[PDB]
């Protein structure tokens, strides 16, 4: 799909307030998904032993995994569609060194909204949110076809 230069601008807006904290950002999003969908806890054979909360908040291992998902995310976002070569290398390694079906991306989708719409309401009203959701679809449906492309489902 296209996203207009409005809804990016709505979506980049967000965007900046959240890296002033990546990692406190990175971490509400893993503890969101995780927690709200617990079988996604079980693709990560680093993580697999946490809990509880506690121990997920307590963990530095999942605080770092969570700078480098925000790190790529921002950086695909940033491109403003034009995100082809972030993609490739991120298909790859979600499609063969491990498998994450499309289903799992949409569940971490709904972590990102949820966490941004907690701790930034006055810029996440509803035309913000829906311009985010838009982002995020479309990473899915790019990510999607390139998972196609490379052998897996897609
Ligand atoms: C916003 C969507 C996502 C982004 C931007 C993202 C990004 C990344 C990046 C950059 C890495 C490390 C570098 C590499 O690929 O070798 C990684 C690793 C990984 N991701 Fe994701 N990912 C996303 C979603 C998911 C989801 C939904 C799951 C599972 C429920 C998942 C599972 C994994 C696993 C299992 C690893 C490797 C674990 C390890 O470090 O040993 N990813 N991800």
């Amino acid at each position: 799909m296209v996203l207009s230069e409005g809804e990016w601008q709505l979506v980049l807006h967000v965007w900046a307030k959240v890296e002033a904290d990546v990692a406190g950002h990175g971490q509400d999003i893993l503890i969101r998904l995780f927690k709200s969908h617990p079988e996604t806890l079980e693709k990560f054979d680093r993580f697999k032993h946490l809990k509880t909360e506690a121990e997920m908040k307590a963990s530095e291992d999942l605080k770092k995994h969570g700078v480098t998902v925000l790190t790529a995310l921002g950086a695909i976002l940033k491109k403003k569609g034009h995100h082809e070569a972030e993609l490739k290398p991120l298909a790859q390694s979600h499609a063969t060194k491990v498998k994450i079906p499309i289903k799992y991306l949409e569940f971490i989708s709904e972590a990102i909204i949820h966490v941004l719409h907690s701790r930034h309401p006055g810029n996440f009203g509803a035309d913000a949110q829906g311009a985010m959701n838009k982002a995020l679809e479309l990473f899915r449906k790019d990510i999607a076809a390139k998972y196609k492309e490379l052998g897996y489902q897609g």
